[PDB]
């Protein structure tokens, strides 16, 4: 079974690269791919987790400040 | 229907991972597959999740520029 059902599936491996500068304060990355808003988490986990049982969520980088 | 996540934290019901860009150092290379070894860090795990589903999950990169 796979884990990406609708993005870009004419790529054969989807790979995001970001400059930390690109990031600003604070990012927000899905890691579901149900946001609508990919690579950015959108709270479409909250969605697939009530309706799989699964546990996933987003990753987070932020500045210190 | 069936999950995204299998084996990671299943005690854990919603697996969040916060970041300081200080704490990747030059580049981290972030997991969207849940099947690394060394989650929240792509460890290729998803190249042989991609040969045995036939998805196109990769990973995300956030460097220094
Ligand atoms: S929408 Fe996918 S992790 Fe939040
Ligand atoms: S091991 Fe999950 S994206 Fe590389």
């Amino acid at each position: 079974a796979m884990i990406n059902l609708h993005i870009q599936k004419d790529n054969p491996k989807i790979v995001h690269a970001f400059d930390m500068e690109d990031l600003g304060g604070k990012a927000v990355y899905c890691r579901c791919w149900r946001s609508k808003k990919f690579p950015f988490c959108d709270g479409a986990h909250t969605k697939h987790n009530e309706e799989t049982g699964d546990n996933v969520g987003p990753l987070i980088i932020k500045k210190k400040e």
